[PDB]
């Protein structure tokens, strides 16, 4: 049914609670036995958010391989993603030892470090040029090469240095830094134009590793992100647009990582994004 007139009845009938919830009841359930050890509890930002055992990424190490981080494999669209929690003040060198292990191209980031008073993840790049960071725990030395602020968004160019081999290798950073402290964006427009901006990277391509994506949870804006890219990416490879069910690609996604999409508002934002962003896909 195609979504913008799903999208117009459950609008008129006011029926996105029942809609989420039935989502939320289908959802698979794996369990999550790494995360819950007691030698993990300060990895992990929620005791309520947690990888499942079979999608977990691995750090190469033998001394303790856990970081609380999922790989969404979409197997007809093509694309992968590494969905993980805002780095804590003890897991900035774990979370760049997996960027560095899985040879990532792109960093995107959904939220702000300060939100609501609170801090929602740890400073984990540099602020400038000639003050590099340096992390003792997995060997690696970081530096801020380059950035460009924007009115929505900030993409800056990063060095990474495995100091071990001495190898190097150039990181973007993609910066969303506009969603609002509550609720969700009015008009999906600057997210697209962010969106389509990830794209013409490189970042998102088969020729790198997965991109790593990241809010303070990283379940719902990093959620909303993936849903949007496979959602538009599957409406450009079918021969009938109109047969893409949201619904059934987060039941997908949700085999992978637990709780992708946190609210009701979070869900028609999603369908919002992707009713928008065809419009440009179908060359219009
Ligand atoms: C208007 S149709 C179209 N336009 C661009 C890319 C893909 C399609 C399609 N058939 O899905």
């Amino acid at each position: 049914m195609e979504m913008e007139k799903e999208f117009e009845q459950i609008d008129k009938s006011g029926s996105w609670a029942a809609i989420y919830q039935d989502i939320r009841h289908e959802a698979s359930d794996f369990p999550s036995r790494v995360a819950k050890l007691p030698k993990n509890k300060n990895r992990n930002r929620y005791r309520d958010v947690s990888p499942f055992d079979h999608s977990r990424i691995k750090l190469h190490q033998e001394d303790n391989d856990y970081i609380n981080a999922s790989l969404i494999k979409m197997e007809e669209a093509q694309r992968s993603y590494i969905l993980t929690q805002g780095p804590l003040p003890n897991t900035v060198g774990h979370f760049w030892e997996m960027v560095w292990e899985q040879k990532s191209r792109g960093v995107v980031m959904l939220n702000r470090v300060m939100e609501k008073g609170s801090l929602k993840c740890a400073q984990y790049w540099p602020q400038k040029e000639e003050k590099e960071m340096i992390f003792e725990d997995t060997n690696l030395k970081l530096t801020l090469i380059s950035e460009d602020i924007k009115s929505y968004y900030t993409v800056r160019q990063l060095e990474l240095e495995n100091l071990t081999t001495q190898e190097t290798r150039e990181i973007l950073h993609f910066h969303y830094t506009t969603w609002p402290d509550f609720g969700v964006p009015e008009s999906p427009a600057s997210f697209l134009n962010f969106l389509f901006k990830v794209r013409e990277s490189g970042s998102l391509s088969p020729e790198h590793g997965p991109v790593v994506v990241h809010c303070s949870a990283g379940i719902g804006r990093s959620g909303t992100f993936c849903l949007a890219d496979t959602c538009l990416l599957l409406m450009d490879k079918r021969k009938d647009p109109s047969s893409v069910d949201i619904k059934k690609v987060l039941l997908e996604m949700r085999k992978f990582r637990m709780g992708l999409i946190q609210t009701a508002d979070q869900l028609r934002f999603s369908y919002l994004a992707v009713i928008e962003g065809a419009k440009f896909i179908m060359g219009d």
